C-alpha cells in the first residue's frame, strides 16, 4: 500500500496574470526614465528547463497591458509638473514667413495679471486651426490645435526623450519563461523553454508603421499574428537584418521664451536662419528592396497561390496615415507612400522620405491631453534601425498589405513576443511507501529526479501602490501555505508523509512508474481534478485525531 | 492536577473597530458605482450561532462612519475629473420668463481667452441671489448661489445617480454578527444572532424625513433612538408595510450647450415646451393616514398618558425644512407640512405634495463643495418605497414630533441596525488533565464541544491603502500569534499542553464542570483578568528550560 | 568536538538606513502638527547597554534626512488647501505711508468675474519690487516680490506655528542607541550606549545663526564639526547655559479682507496706530559677553596658537545674511552683526537688535514654493532659549568665525547628535558541545550570559505609504528569517543543535574561552566573513538527508 505525501517546493506553475516589479540600469531624469523601480540584477541566472514545451501565446500575454499602464504612468509624470500652457489657445494672426511655416502673432498674457504684450511665435500649418477665410497674400486669423478640446501641456525643457531599457524581473513567486526557440511565430509551443529572473531589456521606442531599435530574428523572417485569415488583426513582420533609416531636420531654429504667468515660459520657435527645406529622412534603396521582396516571399508562402502588393495607407488623418518618428522630441510625420510601392510576383543611392514635422501632438490616441513639444535647437540628426514592419491585410488573386498602427501596444508585442508569466504552485501531492540549480530548473525531470530543488525553489517567497499590493498578495499566499502545512502538522518540513491510504482511482499508476517516467506538470495535470478533495481528506481528520489521542 | 493547555480557534471574540471592504454584484460607471472593491460571494455563508444573546448597540457602530466615508469618498471621485464651472459666478441679468425661472442672460467665457459670447440660460430663483433691488416688471442683476463661498462643480454627463446596493463582507480576523430578532430595537440584548461572511446590501438613498427604498419590519412599526427622554437625539421610524410615493416634474426642457474653455462644457436649460407647471409629488391618502396613525399609536405605547401630534418642521432654510428627494439626478425640496397634519388621541384619492427643483445644492451640510446638476431630458417620474421616517421631539399633556433630518448618517443606521462587527481572538487557555461548520458556528457551545471548529475557524487568517492597511494588519495579527506559540514551544499544533499546573485562584472550577457546562465566551471573561499573567507565567520558562535541558 | 548551534534572538545589530514612524504627545491642527502618526509611549524604557561603545557618528545620519523630508511634508500638508493668492501679482501704485511699509493700492479681482475693485493693503518694501523710477516724494510702480517666479500661497488662518514635539520611535525590527556621554562630539565612540523605543522630543524650530528652544550641555560647550581643518563645513557650538532673546514688534495693525474670488479672501495689513516703531529684539549685554568668551577660550584650545575674532555675516542677500526667527508666524530677520563684536585674546543693561519683518518668504531655500505670512494682531512679543550658535571658519595669526546658516539640517543635528539608527540581526552561530530585561539589553555581556533575552529579543517583530513600506519590510525580513530556520530543520525553537562539526578555521577559539569571555558583537565580527559559508552548509544538505532517510 501507498500514503499520501506531502511536497513542498514542486516545480510546477500555472499561468497567471500579476504586476511586476520593473528595474534599470545603475544610472535618470529623462522621459521614460525609471525612478519608480530598483536597479537590474547584473546576471538574469538564466536556466534552461529541458523537456519542457511550453505553450505560448503572445496575443494573450498581460506584459503588454502592463507595459502600456507603465508607459502611460510615466508619460504622465514627466509631463505633470510644468507648464499647462493655459495663456494660449488665443486669436492669433498669421502672415506668411520671409506654406508650412505661418508667422502668428499673438498676445497671449504677461507676468502681471494686468498687462498684455504683442509678443509672436513660429508654428507649423499642421497646429494652426483657420478661422474666418484664409487670404494666400494677407493674415487671416487661425487657433491652435486642441483649443476646443484640452490645452496643451508644455513638454518640461529639464528632460529629454530617450527610450531607457526597462527590465522587468519575475515578482517573487512567479518566474517568467522565455521561448529561445528560432523561427517561432506568435502562438504555439516553444521546444527550447528557460526560466529568467529579468527579461531583456525593451526600449520604450515610440513609431508607427516601421519598428525601430528593436530586436531583430536570428533565423529568417517571421510573420506574426492572431490569425492571417481575419483581416481585423495587425501583422507584425520581424526581419533578421535590420535597415538603417536617418532622419534629419536641415533647418536652424531660435528658441524665444515668452513669459506668460509667473514662473510658467512658453519656448516658441523664431528666427529662421537661411532658407526653410522640407525634412526628409532616408533609407537605403537595395535594403529596402530586398527586404521587401523577402518579405513579400515568406508572406506568398502563408498566403500561396496570391501576388502580393504593397500599395500604400488606406486613408485617414495624418496621425494614422503617416510614419510617426520621434527624434530627440521633435516628432516627425513621415510620408510612407513612396516606400510601400511594390508588387511581389510568385513566379519571378537612397530613397528620400518627405516628412513634416508638428509640434502640438496627441500621443497615445487619447483625447484631451495634447502636449506641446519645445522646437529643439541642433543639428536634429537620428539615425536608427529598422527591424520590423507592421501589416495590415485588406478585407481574388491579389492580397493587399498596407502599413498599419495607432495602437502602440503591438508595438511592444513585437519585443515581449517570447515571455510568459507563470504563478508557482510549490505544493504537491504524491503517493509514497511510507505511512508516517535554481528557480525552477527541474520541470521536465521525473519526480524522483526532482528531490533536490524542493528546497532551493521557493527560497523566492500609483506604482508604490502596485508594488505593495504585489508583495502583501505574495506574502499573504506564502503564509497561506505554511498554514495549510501546519493544519495538516507538517509544517517546518519540506516532506511530509502522513496516514491517509492512496488507494487507487485518483491515479492508477505504481509507485514506481510514478517516481520514474512521470514529471511533475503532468503528475499535477492528472491529480488537477482531484487536489481538492485530497486536501480535504488529509486536512483536519488526521491532525485533529493524533492530536486529540496525544493529549488523551 | 489540571495543567494549562493552548487552544488555537478558539470561538471568542471582542468588540472592535475595523476598516471593511466593500462589495457589489457583477456589472458601473454611474455615481456610487463601487469600481473600488471586489466582487461579492454569491452565497453569504449566513450560520445562526446557538446559545448567544450578542448587546447591540446600533447608535455606536463604526460600519455608520466607515459608510459616511465611503460614500462620500465615491460621491468626490465621481465629480472630481470633469468642470469645475469657474467661468460661471458672473452678473447675470435675470427677466421674467415667457416666479420660479428666470430668463437670466450672462456673458461668461468663451472657448478662446480673447472672447466673450452674450449667452442665456434659465435658472431657478431658489439659484440666483438679487443684487441691487429686484423690479418685478424688469431686468434686474443677480448672482449665482455660492459665488461667495466656493464655484460648483458639474455634475458629469457620463454617469447617473444610482443607489447600487453595497455589501461590506468582515475583513479576515473579523466576523459580521447579524441580529435576526423581529420586533427588536436599536439598543440590547439579540436572542437571534448569526454569523455572515457579508451583509444585505445597504442602497445609499439620499434623502430627508422619509426613508426610501429601505429594508421594512417584518413585525409592528419599530421606534429607534438612543433614549425616547432626551429630545435631542433623532428617533427612525421603521413601517411593517411600505407606502407608494410618485414624484413628477411635469414639464420639458431643452438642454443646451454652451462652450465655456477648451472641452469643458457648460449644461444649459432653455427653451420651455408648454406651460410651466409646479414640480409635485404624490402619497396615497389612505395608507398615509393609517400609517401615521399607527405610528401615533405605538409612539403613545412609548409616551403613555400624552396627545401625540404631527405639526410641521420647526423651521429653518430650505434644505433642512424641505424633504430633498433626487429623482435621476433631479434635486426636489419638497414641502411635507401637509403630510404632517394630524393628532393622535390615545382614546380614539391622493395627497399632492408641491415640490420646488433647485440645480445648485450643497449636498452632506459641506461647505464649498457645492454641485451643479444639469438638467435632464425625460419624463423624469420617479416611484419609491417610504419604509420609514425621521422624527424629532420636542423640548405637558401633548408631545410634539417633528420631520427631521440633516445628516445623512442617520439614514444608514435604518439599514445597518441589525449588524455589529467584532474581532476574533483565536488564542484560549483552558485546564486539562494532560501534563505535555464554519466561521465562528461553535460559540455557545460547550467547550468539550467546541473541539472540531478549531481547526475551521482562523482559516479567514484612499481606498486602496486603507485596504492594504487591512490586510497588512491582519497578516500582523496572525503572525504575532504564530510568534506567540512558537515562543511557548506550541506551534505547529493547534491544542499544545504545557508542563504549567493550575492552582485554582484562576477559577475554582472543577474540569469536569468547566468542559461540561460553560462556553467559550463564559470562560474567556471569568479568565480575562488573568490572562496576561498566565501568558507570562507559561512564556519564556518553560520553553527555555525544556530547549536549555534537551541540549545538555 | 563541537557542533553548529543556530541562536535566534542574539543581541547583535549592524548599521541600517530605515523610516522611523513618528509620535507625539496626545493632542492638533497647527503647522508641525502630527496628525500623520501615532500617539507616544509615556514611558521610553531606556535601559543601558552595558560594556558596549558604539562609533557613533552624526554627521552621516540618516535621522537627519528623515526629519528634513518629514517636515517639509507637513509644511505643505498645512499650505496646500488654502489660498493661493493668483489673483494679487498685479501692478501697485505705493505711496509713502502717513519708508519700510508703502501704502501700495492695487485692483486685484472681485468675487465676481466681471468686475474689479479698488483696494489697498501695506506692505513691507521688502516684499514689493521697483517698477519703471521710484520717486521719493510721489507714487510708483511695483510689484509683489515672487511674482516673476511662483504666486505665493497664503497661510492658512486656521492654524498656527508651533514646533510640537516629534517623537521618532524604532520601527519594529530597528533600535535606537542614545549617547549618554558627556562633552562627547559630533563623531566618536561613545562610552555610555542605552537602548530606547523613542527619542526625546524634537522641536522644529525654524531659525538662522542662533539654534533657539533646543537641548543644552550639562558639561561645557561643546564644538561639533566634521572636521575644523575644513573650512566648508558648519561648526555648531552647543552651550552650557541658555541665554534669554526677548523680540518683539512694538506696533499694531489691522487687518482687513480684501474678497478676491469665490470662497476665498486675501488677508491684507493696514490701519496703523500710533507711530511705526521699528521691530527689534533684546539679548542681555552681560550673558552674551560672557557666552562668547567662553565660546571663544573653547575655540581656542581647538585652535591653538590663533586669536579669535568674531566680525559679521560673509555678505549676501537679506535670508542668508540675517538671524531669521519666526514669532507666532510673523518673520523677522534681525541684523546680528552688533553681537559678532568681538575679539578672543589668548592672553586675557541689555543690547538692542534692530529687525525688519516679512510678509512673504521663501523657507527652506526653494525657488517656486513662496508663503505669504497674514499680519498677525496682538501684542506679538517672544520669549526663546539661545542654546548654540551656527559658525562658518572663513579660509595667518587671526581665525574668522563668521554666522552661518541657510541650511536647516544643521539646526536638527543639534538635537539629533546623541542617537544612531541600528538594524537587528537576531540569527547568530555558535559552536556547542551537543551535536543534535527588554530590547536589546543584554549587548556587551558574554555570550553564555545572553542566553535569557534570546526570547525576549525578537518580541519588536506619502507617509501612508512609507509607513506601509516600513511595516511590510518589517514583515517580510521576519518571514525570510522564520523560512530559513524551517529550511534547517530549526522552526518552532529559539535554540537548535545541528549535525554540521565545527573543524576550527572559522574561529580558533574554544569553547569555554567562546562563552566565557567573548560577546555577540565580537563573536558576529570575528565570524562575519564566514557566515554565508556557514549557513550554505547548513542549509539543504543536513535537511534534506534527515527528512529523506527518515521517509525511508
Ligand atoms: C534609435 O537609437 C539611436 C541611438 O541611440 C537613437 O539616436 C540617438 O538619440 C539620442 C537621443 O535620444 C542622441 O543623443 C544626443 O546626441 C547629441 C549629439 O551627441 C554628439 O556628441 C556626443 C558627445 O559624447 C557624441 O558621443 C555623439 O556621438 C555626437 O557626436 C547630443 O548633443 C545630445 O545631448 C542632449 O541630450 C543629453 C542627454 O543627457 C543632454 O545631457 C545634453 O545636454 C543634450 O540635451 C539638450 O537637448 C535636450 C532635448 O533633447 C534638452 O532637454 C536639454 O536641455 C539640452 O538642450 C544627445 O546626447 C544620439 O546622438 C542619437 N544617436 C544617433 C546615432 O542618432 C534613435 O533616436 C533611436 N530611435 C528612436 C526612434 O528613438
Ligand atoms: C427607489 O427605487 C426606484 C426603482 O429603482 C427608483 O426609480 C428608478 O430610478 C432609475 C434611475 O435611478 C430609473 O431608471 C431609468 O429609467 C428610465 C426609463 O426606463 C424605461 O425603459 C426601460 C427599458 O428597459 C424600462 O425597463 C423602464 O421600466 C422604463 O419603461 C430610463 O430611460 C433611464 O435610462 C437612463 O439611465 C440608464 C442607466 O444606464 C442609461 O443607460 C440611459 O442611457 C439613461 O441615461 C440618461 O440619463 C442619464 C442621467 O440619469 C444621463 O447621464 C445619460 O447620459 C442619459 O442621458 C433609467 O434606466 C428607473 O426607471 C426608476 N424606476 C421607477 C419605477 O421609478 C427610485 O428613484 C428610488 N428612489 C430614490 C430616492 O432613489
Ligand atoms: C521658544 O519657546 C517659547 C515658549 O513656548 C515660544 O514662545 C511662545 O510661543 C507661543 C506660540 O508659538 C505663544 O503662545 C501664544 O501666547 C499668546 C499669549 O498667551 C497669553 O495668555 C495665555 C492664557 O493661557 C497665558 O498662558 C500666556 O502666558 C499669555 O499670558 C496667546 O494669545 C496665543 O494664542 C494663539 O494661539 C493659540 C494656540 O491654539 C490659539 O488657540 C489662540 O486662539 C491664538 O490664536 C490666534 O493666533 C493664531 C496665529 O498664531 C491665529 O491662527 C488664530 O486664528 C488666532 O488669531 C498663543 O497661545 C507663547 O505665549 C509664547 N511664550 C513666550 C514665553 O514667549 C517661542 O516662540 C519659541 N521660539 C521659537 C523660535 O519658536
Ligand atoms: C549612562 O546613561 C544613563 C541613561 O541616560 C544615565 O542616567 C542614569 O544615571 C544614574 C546615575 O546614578 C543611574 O543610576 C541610572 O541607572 C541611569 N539611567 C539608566 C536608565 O540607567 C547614566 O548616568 C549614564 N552614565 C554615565 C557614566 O554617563
Ligand atoms: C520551434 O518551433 C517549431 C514549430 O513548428 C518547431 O518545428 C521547431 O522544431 C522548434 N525548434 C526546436 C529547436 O525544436
Ligand atoms: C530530459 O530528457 C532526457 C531524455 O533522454 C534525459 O536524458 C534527461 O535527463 C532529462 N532531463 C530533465 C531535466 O528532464
Ligand atoms: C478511493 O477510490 C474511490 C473510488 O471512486 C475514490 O472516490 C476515493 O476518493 C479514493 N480514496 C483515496 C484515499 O484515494
Ligand atoms: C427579541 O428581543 C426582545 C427584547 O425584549 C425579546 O423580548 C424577544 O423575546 C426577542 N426575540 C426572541 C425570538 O427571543
Ligand atoms: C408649505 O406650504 C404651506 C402652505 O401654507 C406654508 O405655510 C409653509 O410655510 C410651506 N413650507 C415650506 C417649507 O415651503
Ligand atoms: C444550545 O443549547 C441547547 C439547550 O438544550 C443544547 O441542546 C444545544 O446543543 C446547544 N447548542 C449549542 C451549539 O450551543
Ligand atoms: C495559584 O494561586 C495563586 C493564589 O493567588 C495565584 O496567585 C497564582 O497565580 C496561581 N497559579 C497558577 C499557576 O494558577
Ligand atoms: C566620553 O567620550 C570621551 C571621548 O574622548 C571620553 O574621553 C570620555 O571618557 C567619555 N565618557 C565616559 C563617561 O566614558
Ligand atoms: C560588564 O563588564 C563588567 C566587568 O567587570 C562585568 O562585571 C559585568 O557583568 C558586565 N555586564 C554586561 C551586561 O556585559
Ligand atoms: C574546516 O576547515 C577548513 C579549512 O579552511 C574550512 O575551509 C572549512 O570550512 C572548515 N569547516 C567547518 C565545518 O568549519
Amino acid at each position: 500500500n501507498l500514503w499520501v505525501t506531502v511536497y513542498y517546493g514542486v516545480p510546477v506553475w500555472k499561468d497567471a496574470e500579476t504586476t511586476l516589479f520593473c528595474a534599470s540600469d545603475a544610472k535618470k531624469h529623462n522621459v521614460w526614465a525609471t525612478h519608480a523601480c530598483v536597479p537590474t540584477d547584473p546576471n538574469p541566472q538564466e536556466m534552461v528547463l529541458e523537456n519542457v514545451t511550453e505553450n505560448f501565446n503572445m496575443w494573450k500575454n498581460d506584459m503588454v497591458e502592463q507595459m502600456h499602464t507603465d508607459v502611460i504612468s510615466l508619460w504622465d509624470q514627466s509631463l505633470k509638473p510644468c507648464v499647462k500652457l493655459t495663456p494660449l489657445c488665443v486669436t492669433l494672426e498669421c502672415r506668411q514667413v520671409n506654406e508650412e511655416i505661418k508667422n502668428c502673432s499673438f498676445n497671449a498674457t504677461t507676468e502681471l495679471r494686468d498687462k498684455k504684450q504683442k509678443v509672436y511665435a513660429l508654428f507649423y500649418r499642421l497646429d494652426i486651426v483657420p478661422l474666418e477665410e484664409e487670404r494666400k497674400g494677407n493674415s487671416s486669423k487661425y487657433r491652435l490645435i486642441n483649443c476646443n478640446t484640452s490645452a496643451c501641456t508644455q513638454a518640461c525643457p529639464k528632460v529629454t526623450f530617450d527610450p531607457i531599457p526597462i527590465h522587468y524581473c519575475a515578482p517573487a513567486g512567479y518566474a517568467i519563461l522565455k521561448c529561445n526557440n528560432k523561427t517561432f511565430n506568435g502562438t504555439g509551443p516553444c521546444n527550447n523553454v528557460s526560466t529568467v529572473q529579468c527579461t531583456h531589456g525593451i526600449k520604450p521606442v515610440v513609431s508607427t508603421q516601421l519598428l525601430l531599435n528593436g530586436s531583430l530574428a536570428e533565423g529568417e523572417i517571421i510573420i506574426r499574428s492572431e490569425q492571417l485569415t481575419n483581416n481585423v488583426k495587425t501583422i507584425i513582420v520581424h526581419l533578421n537584418e535590420s535597415v538603417e533609416i536617418v532622419c534629419t531636420r536641415p533647418n536652424q531654429y531660435t528658441r524665444k521664451s515668452i513669459r506668460i504667468g509667473p514662473g510658467q515660459t512658453f519656448y516658441a520657435m523664431g528666427d529662421i536662419i537661411g532658407n526653410i527645406r522640407q525634412a526628409y529622412c532616408n533609407i537605403s534603396k537595395d535594403d529596402w528592396i530586398r527586404t521587401l521582396q523577402r518579405v513579400g516571399k515568406k508572406l506568398a508562402e502563408h498566403f500561396p497561390r496570391r501576388i502580393i502588393q504593397f500599395t500604400s495607407p488606406a486613408g485617414g488623418d495624418l496621425e494614422i496615415t503617416t510614419h510617426s518618428f520621434n527624434c530627440r522630441g521633435e516628432f516627425f510625420y513621415c510620408n510612407t507612400s513612396s516606400l510601400f510601392n511594390s508588387t511581389y510576383n510568385p513566379n519571378d543611392l537612397d530613397i528620400t522620405i518627405p516628412c513634416r514635422i508638428k509640434q502640438i501632438i496627441n500621443m497615445w490616441q487619447r483625447v484631451g491631453q495634447c502636449m506641446y513639444a519645445p522646437p529643439i535647437e541642433g543639428n536634429i540628426t537620428c539615425k536608427s534601425n529598422i527591424t520590423g514592419l507592421l501589416l495590415v491585410r485588406d478585407g481574388q488573386e491579389t492580397e493587399i498589405f498596407r502599413p498599419g498602427g495607432g495602437d502602440m501596444r503591438n508595438n511592444w508585442r513585437s519585443e515581449l513576443y517570447k515571455y510568459k508569466v507563470v504563478e508557482i504552485k510549490p505544493l504537491g501531492i504524491a503517493p509514497t511507501r511510507a505511512k508516517r540549480r535554481g528557480f525552477l530548473g527541474a520541470a521536465g525531470s521525473t519526480m524522483g529526479a526532482a528531490s533536490i530543488t524542493l528546497t532551493v525553489q521557493a527560497r523566492q517567497l500609483v506604482w508604490g501602490i502596485k508594488q505593495l499590493q504585489t508583495r502583501v498578495l505574495a506574502i499573504e499566499r506564502y503564509l497561506k501555505d505554511q498554514q495549510l502545512l501546519g493544519i495538516w502538522g507538517c509544517s517546518g518540513k519540506l516532506i511530509c508523509t502522513t496516514a491517509v491510504p492512496w488507494n487507487s482511482s485518483w491515479s492508477n499508476k505504481s509507485h514506481d512508474e510514478i517516481w520514474g517516467n512521470m514529471t511533475w506538470m503532468q503528475w499535477d495535470r492528472e491529480i488537477g481534478n482531484y487536489t481538492n478533495t485530497i486536501y480535504r481528506l488529509l486536512e483536519d481528520s488526521q491532525n485533529q485525531q493524533e492530536q486529540n489521542e496525544k493529549d488523551l
